[PDB]
């Protein structure tokens, strides 16, 4: 019977930020649902000492309002860790601490409900009402709302040729769940040279002398490339660039986004460099039983005895080769999967030439501007669509759109670079 | 006229400015703050381009007490369109010039913070238990009445008596920038004092030594141009833990301890030490640099000559005196607390220690009433972080809590992994 | 009448290194010629403080033989800079010191002749000897030799449409000759986003407050990207990778080189970050009169009243635009131009399908293996062909080839990575 | 047997090893070296994986004297296929395990460097002007005669008197790796000493604390866990300039000066201090770490209890003593010079100062004939760099020049920008 203004579907950092930023707005009735038991930010792939790769300003609220109660600094103040964090004097939060922080913020918000799987959404055009059915442990529930905000995140990619070997092939995302088993194996092969694979490789490399596994690491990319966090390149993480990229033609958007892996993927440079320093240190007396191979794409898997035969394609020599491995860790990246709850309103969503969800500038995905998208469409808003540092930018625009006024005024120019000439400098 | 303030702040440096920022939210308290300068100014005469604070930006006016407060540096950054850029810059250290803009911004918002206001005299009325504070402003003298004083008159450059009276030739490092243009035309410049002040002037003048004709001399009495020890295990001394520990030691041990801690808060920022050497290396490539640097050298006498000063130095290593000629002498000998003249009529109401110094209670009051509180007084009583901008919020919280008689701003008790004393039970 | 074993054409760092490495080998008779007045390593684009981008081990000899008299370390020892260089504790030599280093070495070798322009080479098919004709101020030298080593380096790129404007368009290579005029202009435009452009941008941005120029910097690259010097990418600077790249198909070689701009071009990361910090600092009080545009390619210059009209294509928006500018600095990179002296023996040199000089693995470019190439064939030996870190490698192979002996034995594997599988794992 | 040596080196740590490397190309000198250990070993018992030297690699056996020398670390790297790898690693600090292999490799080249050779006794024959050196070897007792002696017997762990006689429970930091496996099974470990040895054991044990059940206690009597000051202006004290300055001072001043300089060559390396804090921060995220760190605490009593030690410390801040229980105690109290027993028969030929210490001449000889030289003796005589590996070549050059009577390895007189004394003409 109560009509919500917003239902958030999924509570990752982005919708959690939205809860924190709408909490102070008494005008808005909001509710949020997440299927997990409690907040968890990728803790299956979270070795001790792992950090976010961007500064702590990219918390749930501070880019929109440093005064908000759920800033990371206030969390630190309230948990007797503020002085300690600044003695540590790193801009990068420990991923475990970031988990504790978001858990704390999620726990303060009564309208944020975990153990809540959104299974179905329907729309009543006469009342402009979405009905959201949620499976909760005590049973199914119904809420109605004017606006939806989708924040269902992304999930590991598993190629179809890699399915059906649950005992031997696992995703990087579940690494800590299996590391104990991994340490007893004769051979471990990581596929994918991004940050996930790099952290797993460093973690296994650190312990390689205490066990008897061979440690292989392969990526199809032309090298184990570093993420380019050069500051002039960081200006692309900006309202400036977001707005510029969204204005671009659709094919141009795909080309540009295709060239930008080094802006937000790859390996953190200092981490790259720690891997090398560890290789140097452990090869002092005898060679390390480890192999690293760029330009190699896994394209086949077959069982044989009690190991896998992994077939790769070396793009440089254009040949295929086989390595044997007892376990295969896929660190192949994450992808957006459409939530099944959207199925009955699919005809309410706009789609582009290529059948992807089409976004408006303000992150709505329908003509009525009542369905908004968290972390959807790097092809539409650019490579910072998954960047925690642009989460406040997006939530502020969502909030401003829904309430129809500048609740959180958003910056328009923070970059010294210009990504286009003024309309008056163009030559006919 | 008949209005009675809870607090009068005398002086508005960062410490009393922070106190005004942290009390403004408290509508119980009626507070007012007076400063003699034309406007807020934080040592802008010794503020070369690119110069920074030596502690992280968390050490702003309010954030260690309350990260939600409206006058945090991050909120300043947000309201001035510098928040995204500050974090692309990704330094913990605020440009000294930006810290000046930030404080002037805070001061301008607080209508009870009055500059052009010299506090000439303080009297006490034992019948009413009220201080009357006489203030000289451009339009004349005014009187205000208050229950509590908070003394925030800061520190001033040390100019020994033998260096006074040579205005054209001897200047304080505090006024470097007003005299830099004249300096560049001289044939010899001698900087005395090897702290951060002297170092920045040395680097600045060395940086342009090739475009002029000055010999550049730099001498310190310290046993070497030592660096400030900001080792994180030493930073735990910047903490409630250590302030409380130090305060509890006896007076003579406190003088011993503080006399041993020059490296914890004075000396030169390490990376700045290193930039100086690198510049020496770079500029000595083709020919010697006309510069001299001499440790273990104390300025001993100053004799006027024809067109220069004869500077006598005592070298303590060889226990001999020597003379240098210099056209101008830049005094970078450090800063000292001078008891303001307004306090004279109430001196017999203030507590003094066994060495004739103002004595402070744990809560920073200097009388039995606990109605007069001291900002940046008593390095010998609360330790070397008494002038530390990072402990300003801790002191302000305790003052505010004392005056209101409750924990408005609750204060940390242990933040250090180290213990500075065993437990009662472990003592033999 | 005397028959040399080696004539070196051009004495840049690579042939200078070959002189230093063949000098201890009395079985070789060698001579080198260079047209400049003395050794000069790009001193026209060498702002004070600028450094090499690779560690000092990439000197003239040390990768082949650290004992050699012409190591950088020995240079520093003999010049009372060894202790100082290691207090400075940077791996990167100042460019001005590297110049002094190479000048020092070139001056010790009497068989290294400057003011010597190699004008013509002919080949005696019967005696298997080359006749080299050298123009010198006092006349012409004719020497006979069994082998040639070409080390004529590379030169700045000037597009045809930028030619014919000697007053208003200059190369970045001549920056320091023109800086004084530049500082007087109303507008300065730098085209090219590599290290050359960046250092000029930084150098002019540093002084922008003292003059009245607008400072524009544009590149056609998708961003002002950083050079990827991650240690796992540095492993591509190796015999391992050089041999691997050399073996690849011709078109694969061009594809790979096309994708590797970040391995050896773009901007030094520490240097990109200093640029941003300077922009941050200098915009504190007012906006900087500077513009930076990626994705912009200069494609026309037109003369006007007292300035140039510069038309650019912005590839993101697929439109062209015009800026006005009094001076235009070309920082578009360097290119190999084949020396005129080779014209008579062109028929001796091997060419590939694109009409480029075709190199054998041992860096010879003819079937006799008597003409060797320094810094030719990025399309054949890969992106490290101009890498000072690989000069001793190539020189050892050139020396070993000419003598038919392992005089300087060369490493076959220094990398943890493998760029190809073992022969036995290949799948048919 | 009757062969008359020019030099007998007693002890072969790095300093006499470098002397062997520097004298080996001088055929005028007949030298022999004896060391009592089974082979060269540089503190391998306190050599955790990844531990490094704290000064740059230029401070190898020979390179400050002669970068061309065959025994340079760079030459070592090249011949062991680690030169390229070392410079990709791009750290100035050699892993202590690698430096160990380097010194082992150098010692293996020198047929005149004999291990398993304890110099038992030294006599002097006035009639022959020869020292007889009696050496205990596995085979028997070897005698050799020699004109000069160079004492290089190093330093040994400090063990207070009240800490002797508890072999199963108290061990030196020097033997940490012999006992680490036992340590990990204990309930309580206590490290006394806050220097680099203490820090490395502390960090090593802290890293593994979660997988075990020890409480980990660390205490130093220093007023904080101070960092070693390696500011480059302080690095200039590691120089011939300062050694000559320090040597020239009077004896009491030398003791005073050396007393003030702990931060210059002791303490903890700054980056290591900061890693310890970062690890403490990381491992306290969920539960408090079972560890204690106490400065200002001097161990002054050990007391056997049943299953553990009662450790009594004096907290000098509060001037009280307290007891901690500990199953094991690790002494990281530093190292001392002990006079070798073999010098006893020639004690009356050695010069002694007014305090009973070995008195050194400027050229490092300790007798009037200038035929007995001292490695790593006389910190009170030649200053804090007497044990500094970066000054080994300087001392060795001066020893070799003295014995040969000419400037064989010329020695720098001034490397420092600073002056530690005025010119004679300036003195009053
Ligand atoms: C290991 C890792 C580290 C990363 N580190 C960084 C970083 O340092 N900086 C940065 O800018 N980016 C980083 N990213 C990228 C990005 O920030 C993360 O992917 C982030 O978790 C995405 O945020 P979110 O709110 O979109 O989705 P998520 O954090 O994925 O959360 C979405 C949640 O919605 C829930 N959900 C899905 N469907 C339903 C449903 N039908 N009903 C109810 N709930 C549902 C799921 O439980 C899911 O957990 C990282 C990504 C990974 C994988
Ligand atoms: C150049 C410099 C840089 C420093 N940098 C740092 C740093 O990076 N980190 C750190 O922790 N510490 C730093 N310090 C130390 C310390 O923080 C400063 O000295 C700081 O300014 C002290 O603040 P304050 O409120 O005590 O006094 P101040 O900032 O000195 O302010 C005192 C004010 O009181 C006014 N006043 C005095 N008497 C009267 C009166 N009778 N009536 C009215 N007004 C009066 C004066 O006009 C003055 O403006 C620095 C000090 C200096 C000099
Ligand atoms: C500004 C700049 C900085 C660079 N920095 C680095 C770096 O830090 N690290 C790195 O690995 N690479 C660097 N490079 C790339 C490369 O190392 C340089 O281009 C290097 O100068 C090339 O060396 P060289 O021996 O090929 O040719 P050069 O240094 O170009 O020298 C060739 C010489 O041959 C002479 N010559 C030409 N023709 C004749 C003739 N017919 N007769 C006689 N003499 C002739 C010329 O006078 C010329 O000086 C840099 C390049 C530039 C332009
Ligand atoms: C753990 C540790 C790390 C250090 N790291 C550094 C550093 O990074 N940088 C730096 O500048 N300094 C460092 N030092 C200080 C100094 O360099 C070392 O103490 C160094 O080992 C001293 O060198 P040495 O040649 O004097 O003596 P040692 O290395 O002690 O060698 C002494 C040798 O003499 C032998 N010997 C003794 N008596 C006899 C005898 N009667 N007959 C035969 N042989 C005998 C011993 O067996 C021993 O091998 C370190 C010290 C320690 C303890
Ligand atoms: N030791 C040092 O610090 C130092 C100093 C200077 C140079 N170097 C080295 O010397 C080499 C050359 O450096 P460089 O900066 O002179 O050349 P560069 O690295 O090739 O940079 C030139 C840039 O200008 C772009 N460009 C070319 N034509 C253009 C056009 N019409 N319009 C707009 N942009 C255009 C290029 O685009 P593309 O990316 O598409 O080619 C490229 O990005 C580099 O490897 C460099 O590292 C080193
Ligand atoms: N390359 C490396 O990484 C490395 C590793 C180990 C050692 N070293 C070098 O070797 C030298 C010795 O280092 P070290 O750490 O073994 O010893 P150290 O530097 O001399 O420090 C030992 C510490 O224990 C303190 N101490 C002495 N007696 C004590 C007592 N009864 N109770 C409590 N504390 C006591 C000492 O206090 P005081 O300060 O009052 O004397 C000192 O701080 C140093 O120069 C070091 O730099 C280098």
């Amino acid at each position: 019977q109560h009509i919500y203004d917003i239902v958030g579907i999924g509570v990752g950092p982005f919708n959690l930020g939205l809860a924190c930023l709408t909490q102070p707005l008494n005008e808005l009735s909001t509710i949020f649902f997440d299927s997990k038991d409690e907040f968890d930010w990728h803790s299956g792939i979270m070795p001790e000492g792992s950090t976010l790769q961007i500064p702590f300003i990219a918390d749930l609220v501070s880019f929109a309002d440093p005064k908000n109660n759920y800033s990371f600094l206030n969390y630190l103040k309230l948990h007797n860790r503020l002085y300690q964090f600044f003695i540590r004097e790193s801009f990068f939060i420990l991923r475990a601490e970031y988990n504790l922080y978001c858990k704390w913020a999620a726990e303060q918000l009564e309208n944020v409900h975990f153990k809540s799987f959104v299974e179905r959404i329907d729309y009543d055009e006469s009342r402009q009402l979405y009905t959201v059915r949620v499976k909760q442990p005590q049973g199914e529930m119904k809420v109605v709302t004017k606006n939806l905000v989708l924040g269902t995140g992304t999930t590991p990619i598993t190629p179809k040729f890699c399915q059906g070997y649950p005992e031997q092939i696992q995703s990087s995302a579940d690494y800590l769940r299996h590391k104990k088993d991994y340490l007893t194996k004769k051979s471990i092969t990581i596929v994918g040279g991004g940050q996930s694979g790099a952290e797993i490789y460093y973690d296994l490399l650190s312990e390689i002398d205490q066990h008897g596994y061979q440690l292989n690491w392969l990526t199809k990319a032309p090298h184990f490339f570093s993420m380019d966090l050069g500051k002039l390149t960081l200006e692309y993480t900006s309202p400036d660039y977001t707005s510029h990229f969204y204005s671009l033609d659709e094919d141009k958007r795909d080309q540009v986004i295709g060239s930008q892996n080094a802006l937000y993927k790859g390996i953190e440079l200092s981490f790259v460099n720690r891997i090398y320093d560890l290789l140097y240190q452990k090869s002092l007396h005898q060679p390390i039983p480890t192999r690293m191979m760029p330009n190699c794409a896994l394209d086949a898997v077959e069982q044989q005895s009690n190991h896998l035969n992994l077939t790769f394609k070396n793009s440089d020599i254009n040949k295929r080769f086989k390595l044997e491995s007892e376990v295969l860790i896929l660190a192949l990246g994450y992808e957006y999967k459409i939530p099944e709850c959207l199925t009955p309103i699919r005809t309410l969503i706009n789609w582009d030439s290529k059948g992807r969800i089409a976004l408006n500038w303000n992150y709505s995905i329908n003509d009525d501007n009542t369905i908004f998208a968290q972390n959807i469409g790097i092809y539409s808003h650019g490579f910072t669509v998954p960047d925690l540092g642009m989460g406040c930018y997006r939530n502020a625009i969502i909030i401003n759109t829904i309430l129809g006024r500048e609740v959180y005024p958003v910056e328009k120019r923070i970059a010294y670079q210009e990504f286009a000439p003024t309309t008056e400098e163009i030559v006919t």
